[PDB]
């Protein structure tokens, strides 16, 4: 399929191949933290990450993509809501046409100007990053938000790419990535059951969104809009948004991991 | 000179460091009934770079892997820390018999060995020396030890003892992996103390992890086949190099976990 953010292949029409578009566990959401509960029973959360493990950034015409080396435990998520061993996957991010707005979730209205997702998978009970994104307990992805301030160096290795990335299908090589160093200080978060939030969108996804946004400029910001979503050869067309609205809750509770 | 023999070992340090009867020295009981779960600790964040390690040297107290700290490759931050700590340098404490070689006990359980991870403060300080005279200077990570399956990793510094068996010996030693060194839970204990060597410093945020990683008999007595003299010296067994627990004197110990 063709889907993507333009006018008539973007989110509003994606439910016409994919009607679970509109089901009950569907991601990005809004977070109303007056309606949060902190649960005394998330265990902490432990990111052991390794930069060896990165190997390839490249455009799927819907984001960058950095792919870890995931047929080894040396980069993995545990704990805080999840059973078991969740290896690193993928690192990707979202963004809008302006620095007002571009992230998935919104807490309290409050929206930024981009997310970057890091994907992760049970390897503990699936045998592929493939099948376990058709399980419910299959993916936990971490949800980190990105505010327009001062320029940001962890973003360094990947701004420095995208020229060699900007048709659609192109890739680079990429390893010694510190990703643990992307993240901010504070890892508190909120955490519910979710999906992925492209096609296919499936809902396999444990959603871990950390509280605290880290900083982007909006010159690095904008270098992410010149990638385009067009491959070589094709009518060139640029990605400047890329970026679900949120979902209904349908009956969900989120849950924060911080009293 | 400062051992662990019975003329110069750890009962008689006062007598040349009278800091080794101060109020926040290491090691310590942990007696989990007494720590306070703290919510506000974080999880640790931890990035260790493998060609760090560059030296692996007898002191005639312990080996000592020395790793480059020219910058910023490899850092500890969260846990208790406010900024970022400095990967320099790891060693190990034993004892002459499997159950009691670890400085840290906890409820009265005495590991194999101890691994310390030293870490000093580059946000506050130029330099090693002057982290390691203040009392945010320095972040130490201990790693108990169990008798269990060899450990592959530890395989790598054992087979370099019998090249740095005299006090003072080095031999090159690099692509270490202590971020897989680590047992798989990162949880921990945190309070204020010491260096746990003269010149027995308070100058250490003290990380203490509570899962052990594994070791076999064998490659832990192995270590006590390292001189404490050297070289031309009558020679002497470093057969156990753990200082025994100091008293807490109304310090909080605090957890990262309950
Ligand atoms: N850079 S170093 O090799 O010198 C060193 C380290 F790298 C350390 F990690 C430590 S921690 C104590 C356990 O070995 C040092 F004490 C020292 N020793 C220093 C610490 C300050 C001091 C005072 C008097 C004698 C020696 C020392
Ligand atoms: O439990 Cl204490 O030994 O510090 O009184
Ligand atoms: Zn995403
Ligand atoms: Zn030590």
């Amino acid at each position: 399929l063709s889907w993507g953010y333009r006018e008539h292949n973007g989110p509003i029409h994606w439910k016409e191949f994919f009607p679970i578009a509109d089901g009950d566990q569907q991601s990005p959401i809004e977070i109303k933290t007056k309606e949060v509960k902190y649960d005394s029973s998330l265990r902490p959360l432990s990111i052991k990450y390794d930069p060896s493990s990165a190997k390839i950034i490249s455009n799927s015409g819907h984001s960058f993509n950095v792919d870890f080396d995931d047929t080894e435990n040396k980069s993995v998520l545990r704990g805080g809501p999840l059973t078991g061993s969740y290896r690193l996957r993928q690192v990707h991010l979202h963004w809008g046409s302006a620095d007002d707005h571009g992230s998935e979730h919104i807490v309290d209205g409050v929206s930024y100007a981009a997310e970057l997702h890091v994907v992760h998978w049970n390897s503990d009970k699936y045998p592929s990053f493939v099948e376990a994104a058709h399980e419910p307990d299959g993916l936990a992805v971490l949800g980190v938000f990105l505010q327009i301030g001062e320029p940001n160096s962890q973003l360094q290795k990947i701004t420095d790419t995208l020229d060699s990335i900007k048709e659609k299908g192109k890739q680079t090589r990429f390893t010694n990535f510190d990703l643990l160093s992307l993240l901010p200080p504070s890892w508190d978060y909120w955490t519910y059951p979710g999906s992925l939030t492209v096609p296919p969108l499936l809902e396999s996804v444990t959603w871990i969104v950390l509280k605290q946004p880290i900083n982007i400029s909006s010159q690095q910001l904008a270098k992410f809009r010149s990638l385009l979503c067009t491959a070589e050869g094709e009518a060139a067309a640029f990605l400047v948004s890329n970026h679900r609205p949120p979902q209904p809750l349908k009956g969900r509770k989120v849950r924060a991991s911080f009293h």
